[PDB]
C-alpha cells in the first residue's frame, strides 16, 4: 500500500495550534489521574501503540488510517488501559471534527511529551482514516518477557536501530505498570511525570531483584520500590544496548535529540508526505504561550 498524506482540507498551522492548546489543558485540568500522575504518561503510550503495529513489509499498519478506533485493535489485548488515552480524546475530537484520527492520536503523545517538559517533537499532519478492513490483527506488539535479542529483531521490524531502540525505550521513565492491565506492577522512578533521563539513571544505579509478581510473572525490583520489565532490564545485558544506555544517562540533552529524532520518525512510519505538503510543525508549550 502506499498512503499519501493528505492535509486535512483548509487547515494551517494555527489550526493544529488549537488543537494542541485543548490537549494541554486538558491535562493540566485532569491532574488527579492515576494518583496525580496525569494523563500524560497514557497519551504517549497511546501514540506508541497505535504507530507500532506498523510493517514495514507490506506497509501495513502504522499510524496512518487511526485503524485503532474500530473493535479489533481497539479490543487487542496489547492495547489494556488505552481506552483511558481514547476516553480522554473523545471530547476534543469533538470539538475539532475536521482532524483525522491518526493525526489525533498522534498528536496526543507529542502534546503529552512537551507538556511534561520533554523536548520539542516536530509533527506533520497529513493522516487520513482508512476503513475497519485496513485494521491490523492483533499480534503486532511486543511482549514484555524476553530478551534483548528479541527487542533488537522487533524493532527491525519498524525499522529502527540500536540508537533508536534505546532512545525511544527512554519513555519507560513515565508512568508506571498496572496488574489488571499488563500483569506488572509499579513504576520504574520518582519523577514519574516529568520527562527525563532518569530511567537510564535508575537501570545503572539501582540494585535489581528478580521476583514474581502477583501475577506470577517475573520483573526486577529495586529496594527504592521501582521495578523494570524484562525487556528494560535486557537493555543492560546488550552490550551494545548498554554503553547506549550510559551515554543517555550521562546526558540528557543528547537523549532528548535522539528521542525526538526517533519518536517523529516512529509517528511517520509507512506514510508519504508528497514534495508539497508543508514542513513539520513545532508546536509551542501553553507555558510559551502565556497561557
Ligand atoms: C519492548 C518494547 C516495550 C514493551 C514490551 C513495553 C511494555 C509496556 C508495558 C507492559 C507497560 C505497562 C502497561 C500497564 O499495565 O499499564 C508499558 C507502559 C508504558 N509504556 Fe511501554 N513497552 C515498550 C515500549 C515502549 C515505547 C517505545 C514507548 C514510547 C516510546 C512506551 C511508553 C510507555 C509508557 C509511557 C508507559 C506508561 C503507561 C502508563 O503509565 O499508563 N513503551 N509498556
Amino acid at each position: 500500500l502506499v498512503h499519501v498524506a493528505s492535509v486535512e482540507k483548509g487547515r494551517s498551522y494555527e489550526d493544529f495550534q488549537k488543537v494542541y492548546n485543548a490537549i494541554a489543558l486538558k491535562l493540566r485540568e485532569d491532574d488527579e489521574y492515576d494518583n496525580y500522575i496525569g494523563y500524560g504518561p497514557v497519551l504517549v503510550r497511546l501514540a506508541w501503540h497505535i504507530s507500532g503495529t506498523w510493517d514495514k513489509h507490506d506497509n501495513t499498519g502504522g499510524s496512518y488510517g487511526g485503524t485503532y478506533r474500530f473493535k479489533k485493535e481497539f479490543n487487542d489485548p496489547s492495547n489494556a488501559g488505552l481506552q483511558n488515552g481514547f476516553k480522554f480524546l473523545e471530547p476534543i475530537h469533538k470539538e475539532f471534527p475536521w482532524i483525522s484520527s491518526g493525526d489525533l492520536f498522534s498528536l496526543g503523545g507529542v502534546t503529552a511529551v512537551q507538556e511534561m517538559q520533554g523536548p520539542k517533537i516536530p509533527w506533520r499532519c497529513g493522516r487520513v482514516d482508512t476503513p475497519e478492513d485496513t485494521t491490523p490483527d492483533n499480534g503486532r506488539l511486543p511482549d514484555a518477557d524476553k530478551d534483548a535479542g528479541y527487542v533488537r529483531t522487533f524493532f527491525q521490524r519498524l525499522n529502527m536501530n540500536d540508537r533508536e531502540v534505546v532512545a525511544l525505550m527512554g519513555a519507560h521513565a513515565l508512568g508506571k505498570t498496572h496488574l489488571k492491565n499488563s500483569g506488572y506492577e509499579g513504576p520504574g522512578g520518582a519523577a514519574n511525570n516529568v520527562f527525563t533521563n532518569e530511567f537510564y539513571l535508575n537501570l545503572l544505579n539501582e540494585d535489581w531483584k528478580l521476583e514474581k509478581n502477583d501475577a506470577n510473572n517475573e520483573q526486577w525490583d529495586s529496594k527504592s520500590g521501582y521495578m523494570m520489565l524484562p525487556t528494560d532490564y535486557s537493555l543492560i545485558q546488550d552490550p551494545k544496548y548498554l554503553s547506549i544506555v550510559k551515554e543517555y544517562a550521562n546526558d540528557q540533552d543528547k537523549f532528548f535529540k535522539d528521542f525526538s529524532k526517533a519518536f517523529e520518525k516512529l509517528l511517520e512510519n509507512g506514510i508519504t508526505f508528497p514534495k508539497d505538503a508543508p514542513s513539520p510543525f513545532i508546536f509551542k508549550t501553553l507555558e510559551e504561550q502565556g497561557l
